[PDB]
Formats: C-alpha cells, structure tokens, sequence
C-alpha cells in the first residue's frame, strides 16, 4: 500500500495517510487551517476553527453580532448597486452563526437575493441543527428551512447551487421597509 | 358633493350609480360581471358569469383535475419537459374552488423560473377570507411561500411579472423533484 502526506503537513501534522483513511483524517485533523469565513472581503486570515468567531469580531466590525435564537437580521440599502454582501453573526446555544445575504447576477443580467446561515463549525456539529429564514410582510410570508452549512463548506457554493433562499429583487421589494429587509432568522436545536 | 359613477357593468346589466370610493369594491362583487376563461395554455374565448366559471372548466376543459380537502400535493408532472409551460389543477376546500397554477417562463432572458401561485374562482372580496400555503419538501429543506389566493378576474400575468407568488427555478426544482416530476404541498386556510 502507498502512503501520502497529510494535507495540512506544511502546517505540522506528520500523519502518512492511505487512500481509505485520508479525507475523514482531514476532516478532523488539528493542524487545519480555516480561510476567514466572511464572504466579499480581501482578507488572508488562516487559523484554527475556535479562533474564527474572535477574528470576526475584531477585525470586521461591520459584521454586526446578535445574540439569541431568534432574531432580526435588517440588512440595510438594498437598492444598493452591483454584487453587495450583508454578514451578521448569531449566536446562540454555544455556538456561532453567519447569516449572508447576497445579492448578485447568478444568472446573466438578472440581480438576485440568497441567504443563507453557515455554522462556524464541522459538518457534524452543524446536523444538530436547523434553521428558519422568514421574509414577514402585508399578508405575504417567505420561508426558508435547512441545516446550516458548515464552514468546511462555504458559502459561495450553496450559492451556485441554489441551495438557499433564493429570491427575486422584486420579492425583496415586496418584503422591504424604509429601503432595508429584515429577515427573520430563528435556530432550532 | 361627492362624485358619483355608474358601474362598469352598466352595459351587461348593472343600473346601480356608485360614489367613485366604493366603486372598484362594487366592481370586484358585481353580479354583471363577465369574467373570462382563466385555464392557462388555452386559446378560448369563453365568456360568462361567476357561477359558470367551473363549470365552463369542468365540461369544456376536461384534462383539468381536481382534488379535495384543505391539504393537497399538487402534482406537475414532467416539468422540465421543452416547451412545456403550464400545469393546472383544481382545489375544492371551504365550499369553494381554487386554481393551482404552475408556469415554466424564461422571464429574464436565460433564466428559465416557475411561479406557482393560487387564485380562488371568485371575488378579491371573497379571496380575502383565504390563505394559501404553497410548499417544496425535500430531504432536511423547505421552501415555502404563503399569501392571499388572487381572483381569478385578477389573472395570473400580473403575479407573474411582480414575482407576487411562489418563484423559483430549474435547479430549486431538481433539489425538490421526484424523478422529474414535482410534488408542491397546498394548504389553504381560513
Ligand atoms: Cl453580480
Ligand atoms: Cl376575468
Ligand atoms: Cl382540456
Ligand atoms: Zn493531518
Ligand atoms: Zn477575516
Ligand atoms: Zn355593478
Ligand atoms: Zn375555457
């Protein structure tokens, strides 16, 4: 049998791993690095999985941090132009969530919304969880309900694959106040 | 003193003259209306009152189906079929009738959508007793749109065009189908 390196052995894990072994090994491997998590920021932060939620907090202060499992996410001036990001972090039952809001052209020339909420954490962690995005309105309702992504996935790819809330502009119209949206997100366990 | 106007169905039989406020709330009720065919897919050109409505759908377009009770799944069957634009089905629940219509269009150029939307056959007045709950259900997800049924004599274009219903698209629908079909939950309640 042939052994190779350990993905993260330039970052210190001497592990020879076999084909059958290797990407559970990398799943939970403690020498990982995680990218900073924001989506739509130049930002080169590398560091362990329980070090993200403090670097979100000191180093992009617009993402504004809520507590509790049901909460208001007003992602403000949506008529804003071009590719915009809204990040808002939620945390609640000892752990930490980015909600996302993004709009932009998936489809050539037509601007849409997605939003969606990620678990700073593994795959595993985040299946003891599932959550509800609401659009609340004149006698309207728009409901989204998932587990949340894990950070071991991203965010960008949910997107492309349209496994979020995915909604027009003209839905976001029907559902705004004073030019924002508030999103009603609420995390069960 | 106010300005009053005779109702727009003055001519199909209506002698009433109404203060120009109340007129559109008259119009939406009124016993002379003529409403039209509202099977989409079809060139026809029936016309008639209200209360011939279903039947005209019942008799005159017999491929239209019907289920009972207050939570259905609506069925589209073959929905990425080309040129395959319209499914429609009937909900009866509360003594009344619903129409369940689902609409493959390419509204923005390249981006083919499916607006699934509820109108009761029947007035804005009598919809306002309603609300429609339309669900995809798939494995850990769910994506739900809840509102008021449209009347019929509001039609379906104007929904369409405002995204004012349940909209999504081809690969929303792969996550929710079931060999290429899609089971859409209903649930009307009053
Ligand atoms: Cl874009
Ligand atoms: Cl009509
Ligand atoms: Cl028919
Ligand atoms: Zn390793
Ligand atoms: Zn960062
Ligand atoms: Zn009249
Ligand atoms: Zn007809």
């Amino acid at each position: 049998a042939v052994l190779f390196p350990c993905k993260y052995a330039t970052t210190g894990c001497s592990l020879t791993l076999h084909h059958t072994e290797k990407p559970e090994h990398e799943d939970i491997c403690e020498y990982r690095p995680y990218s900073c998590p924001c989506p739509g920021a130049s930002c080169k932060w590398q560091g362990s999985l329980e070090a993200v939620m403090s670097h979100l907090m000191h180093a992009h202060k617009s993402i504004t941090t809520l507590q509790g499992e049901d909460i208001v996410f007003l992602a403000t001036d949506i008529n804003l132009p071009g590719a915009v990001d809204w990040v808002m972090m939620q945390s609640c039952f000892g752990h930490h969530f980015m909600l996302v809001l993004e709009k932009q052209e998936k489809y050539e020339g037509h601007q849409q919304f997605f939003a969606i909420v990620l678990l700073i954490g593994t795959r595993k962690q985040a299946e003891n969880f599932a959550y509800r995005l609401e659009l609340n309105g004149n006698r309207r309702r728009l409901t989204w309900e998932a587990t949340p992504r894990s950070i071991h996935d991203g965010v960008a790819a949910a997107i492309m694959n349209s496994d979020c809330l995915v909604f027009d502009t003209a839905i976001a119209h029907l559902f705004a106040d004073n030019g924002n949206l508030g999103i009603n997100v609420t995390i069960s366990t």
